[PDB]
């Protein structure tokens, strides 16, 4: 018979420590609170940024405290802008996780991200075609490849058992996590950082989603113009994140004293084969993509109490996504869709909304997702609302979807 | 017990079909014939851009037949070079394998590529500058992402089992066959095209690459330039590829006929949590990646008659390999060093590699490692050189790295 977590195919693995910057706070648990206040993180794209461009979009959330505020002239120099933020999460969830000594070759890192060190592309681009070949630096390689980041993580922590990035556009930071509880319950290690990190609001990638008729332009009001699941939503607005978590077997976390937030049951990945950025109306390899991570973790449909959406915003995209949780048997769970309040961090968010997963199953508290004012007709789900939602949540699925038609979902646990 | 494919733990998984685009070739069994005949694929440079930037290095192998001449206006428009690539190997496989009608929800596609489609980049940049926002094509973000060319392949071939691209650098044509067993192995599909592509040679990468002092600059003679475990070894030479491999269970290929080329048995993934750009020296955790395909597998070191090395001709990187192959207890296997004939294409090489181990195993040959005419005293390995070495070869390990300290090693036996 087929391993699960349930009948203990698999070992027990469990979240133990979460960080995340985000445009709300750089500390996860004033996020948290702030996002139960039914606070949002976007603002106005303050402007001459904007009339450089005349850009359509001219909303967003910036980090509400910038990576670079504590990064040194070196590091600067030396690291692609996600390098110098999975270096600083990477440093601050290995603190919060109480600095442990863990056998390196038993240690693992799995960090998505949507591109990489692009910046670092233009950037020796435009120093070739001014000043030829010896203009560009001997760390433009090392810092433009996407695995840059992972690769700094494992390098700052000493992981020696395997630094792996996945790349699935909008659902690279759920699809590390589904890989680092992988490897973790095929035996290739006992504890795994994982999570996702992207690139701060700039012109170009502004432009390219925006030319895809993907983003918001309710530019009046910032705070109102990331509207999931809403009969008035028009498309996705840009948030800053990166977010990281450390999972581990449950005989690792009792063996250091360490108390688990919650537990990494399960994790399903399929695909649509229908279009490269529009997803399966459907939402039937989606909805597989849930029933998969409940197979693995030994649950059922009406076993979900929450379901953490991918939720973007965008017209078809919450469509498809609520014909993913009836496909799934899921539609009875109450849904949460965080970009409302923080926006899409395009490859971090995944990550991001686990870690609220996560808080969700802790606490025992849905946040309301804002904006959420006239129900669609078409999204007949239990969108939570107004004010939080308290109660005794025990099984919590986080969604997450990509361009290419990537579909990831991470079935976790209250510990 | 934990699994093995030799217990019976894990399903028995084989490799169906192969196909992949040379520096000497059009076609595998064509350059498989080329190598065995002891022939180069490399040349001089002759791309204008070699005076036009006076580059250091002045060799590489184009593809013998270019990609391009294959793409009508419409695929020149929407797909980036390296996607382009996928859908030509994609569709060349699946006719190769026989057009098989498969269960879409138990297909999957695993594609490693370095970078995407970095020159979409650097045109959007260039059109945005010049004209704005609204000169960036719709299409941009689609060909940018690094998952692109999985994502086209997958919809090509109507993949719906899942849709992967994990980025390792150098070994992620490797690590993509790796994690496309993980998928069949695991239960989440049974049938799995995977592999690697990689974009052309270009003045840019030249230069960022030449800039780490880490490409030969034997610019006399080209065919000569290559001399992995050479003494005389003064780096690595570009030599154009891509390449992918149709796999799935025994049970799948007996049911609709396909007679396997070779079994796929184990993999493993490391880390060496040292540099960024260059190996461990002692090659410890780059041998517990080939122990650990060896484990999975069910097989010994005793077991290894070949190895199929990374073998950049990089100075520090042979000898640190060497190490890990004796570290791993397979010193004593057969070594080819294929990069020596057909150069390093990067993010698609693990997979053309993984291609060459197969073909070993079938036709019981390994080609001649070009080059190698003064053994270095300090790497004291069976090098096969001369003439091709008819062989039992049983089981075998393709080894792969990549810059970030990534380690993966391929278990693979004849059938
Ligand atoms: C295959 C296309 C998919 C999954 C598209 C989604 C819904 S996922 C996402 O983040 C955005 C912006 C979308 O449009
Ligand atoms: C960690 C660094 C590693 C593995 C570097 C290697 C050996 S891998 C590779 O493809 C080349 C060109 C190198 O120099
Ligand atoms: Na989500
Ligand atoms: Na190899």
């Amino acid at each position: 018979s087929q391993p699960s977590t349930a009948n203990g195919g698999f070992p027990s693995v469990v979240v133990t420590a979460v960080t995340a910057t985000t445009s709300i706070s750089p500390d996860i648990e004033s996020t948290w609170k702030g996002l139960l206040a039914g606070e949002s993180g976007i603002h106005a794209l303050e402007d001459e940024f904007v009339t450089k461009w005349d850009l359509a979009v001219k909303i967003g959330g910036h980090l509400k405290d910038p990576v670079d505020s504590h990064m040194g002239r070196l590091d600067m120099r030396r690291m692609s802008y996600v390098q110098r933020m999975g270096k600083l999460l990477g440093g601050q969830l290995w603190e919060s996780a109480g600095s442990p000594e863990v056998d390196p070759d038993r240690f693992a890192v799995v960090v998505g991200t949507g591109l990489g060190g692009a910046e670092r592309i233009v950037e020796s681009y435009d120093l070739m075609n001014a000043g030829g070949p010896r203009k560009v630096s001997p760390l433009a390689v090392q810092m433009i490849m996407p695995n840059g980041a992972a690769a700094v993580i494992g390098l700052q922590l000493g992981a020696r058992a395997g630094v792996m990035t996945p790349v699935s556009a909008q659902s690279s930071g759920s699809e590390a996590i589904a890989h680092a509880w992988r490897q973790i319950v095929m035996g290739d290690a006992d504890v795994a950082v994982c999570g996702g990190v992207e690139g701060p609001i700039e012109a170009l990638p502004i432009a390219a989603f925006s030319m895809m008729r993907a983003m918001s332009t309710r530019n009046d009001e910032p705070e109102r113009a990331s509207r999931p699941f809403d009969k008035d939503r028009d498309g996705f607005v840009f948030g800053e994140a990166g977010a990281l978590m450390l999972i581990e077997t449950e005989e690792h976390a009792k063996a250091r004293g360490a108390k688990p937030l919650a537990r990494l049951l399960g994790a399903g990945i399929t695909s649509d084969a229908f279009h490269m950025v529009a997803p399966a109306a459907d939402g039937v390899r989606a909805g597989r993509a849930m029933t998969r991570s409940l197979e693995l973790a030994g649950l059922s449909p009406a076993d979900i109490d929450h379901v953490n959406a991918h939720g973007t915003a965008t017209p078809i995209g919450d469509a498809a996504e609520a014909n993913a949780i009836r496909v799934a048997g899921c539609d009875q769970a109450a849904v949460y869709a965080p970009k409302s309040a923080l926006g899409h961090s395009i490859g971090a968010v995944g990550a991001l909304e686990s870690v609220l997963t996560v808080l969700t199953l802790r606490d025992g508290v849905i946040p309301p997702t804002l904006n959420y004012e006239t129900p669609d007709p078409e999204i007949d789900l239990d969108v939570v609302a107004g004010e939080p939602r308290y109660g005794d949540y025990r099984y919590a699925v986080n969604n997450s979807f990509g361009f290419g038609g990537h579909n990831v979902a991470l079935a976790f646990g209250r510990y």
